[PDB]
This record gives C-alpha cells, structure tokens and sequence, in this order.
C-alpha cells in the first residue's frame, strides 16, 4: 500500500530480454512479468526451449 512503481529501468531492468518491466521505486525491488509464446524465467528464450 502506498508503495507503487514508475520508473522500471534502474539497471535491473538489464534481467528482462522480452518481458513487462516493473521496478517498485519507493521499495527499491526489481520485478518482471513474462509476456508470451516464451521461456525461461528471464524470458530471453522464445519457445523451443521447453
């Protein structure tokens, strides 16, 4: 509560290839979400990597 997240890139931005991008600012705390048709928990694979 209170706490939400604006500006994602802060250089631990640099753990997400091909995914939402969400950095909780005033809780200094990276956090990305895959988007699709992906892999991996980075998602820097795409598919055919099972």
């Amino acid at each position: 509560v209170v706490s939400h997240f604006n500006d994602c890139p802060d250089s631990h931005t640099q753990f997400c290839f091909h995914g939402t991008c969400r950095f909780l600012v005033q809780e200094d705390k990276p956090a990305c979400v895959c988007h699709s048709g992906y892999v991996g928990a980075r998602c820097e694979h795409a598919d055919l990597l099972a």
